[PDB]
């Protein structure tokens, strides 16, 4: 049905800014994760490993690959393998997996957003604008500082044909 993707950008990495993503507008994130709790997310190990979070939308599911290994406080999936039927499994799923995760999840991705913030130093994961013709923006909403977020940034909202 519809394939969502979220992920970040970094103006001096890509998404590991340091062991984990940036975050902003952190009252947004309840409100959305309060009106969405019950939908699918997928996350990296390594990220969710690193972060940790609780239980954020009630679903908060980790890809990884190691038969007999069970990671309590989290669901466990396969690899896209797993994840690419489990799609079809519900109309509007979230992804989020991680840097590589991504890239293999293009083809398997409907529409994508991307938020460039400008603050990023020394980080797990750098990747500049090198190539992002593969995709289509359709529209761009700009941010504004904060007292929690001392940090400008912008979202972009990407979509693909497939
Ligand atoms: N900007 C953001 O909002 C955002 C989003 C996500 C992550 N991050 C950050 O990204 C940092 C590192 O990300 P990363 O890209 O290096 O790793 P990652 O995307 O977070 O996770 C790597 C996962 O890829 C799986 N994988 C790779 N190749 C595979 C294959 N062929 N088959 C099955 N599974 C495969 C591995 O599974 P196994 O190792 O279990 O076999 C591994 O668990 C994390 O610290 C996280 O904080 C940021
Ligand atoms: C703004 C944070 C956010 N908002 C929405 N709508 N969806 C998300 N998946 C996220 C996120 C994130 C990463 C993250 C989560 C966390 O527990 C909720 C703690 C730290 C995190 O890294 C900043």
């Amino acid at each position: 049905m519809i394939v969502s993707f979220m992920v970040a950008m970094d103006e001096n990495r890509v998404i590991g800014k340091d062991n984990n993503l940036p975050w902003r507008l952190p009252s947004e994130l309840q409100y959305v994760k309060k009106t969405t709790m019950g939908h699918p997310l997928i996350m990296g190990r390594k990220n969710y490993e690193a972060i940790g979070r609780p239980l954020p939308g009630r679903r908060n599911i980790i890809v990884t690959r190691n038969e007999g290994y069970h990671v309590e406080g989290c669901e466990v999936a396969h690899s896209v393998e797993e994840v690419f039927e489990l799609c079809k499994n519900e109309e509007e799923i979230f992804i989020f997996g991680g840097a590589q995760i991504y890239d293999l999840f293009l083809p398997y991705v409907d529409k994508l957003y991307i938020t460039k913030i400008h603050h990023a130093f020394e980080g797990d994961t750098f990747f500049p604008e090198m190539d992002m013709t593969n995709w289509k923006e359709v529209f761009v909403e700009k941010g504004l500082t904060d007292e929690k977020n001392p940090y400008t940034y912008y979202y972009h909202v990407y979509e693909k044909q497939q």
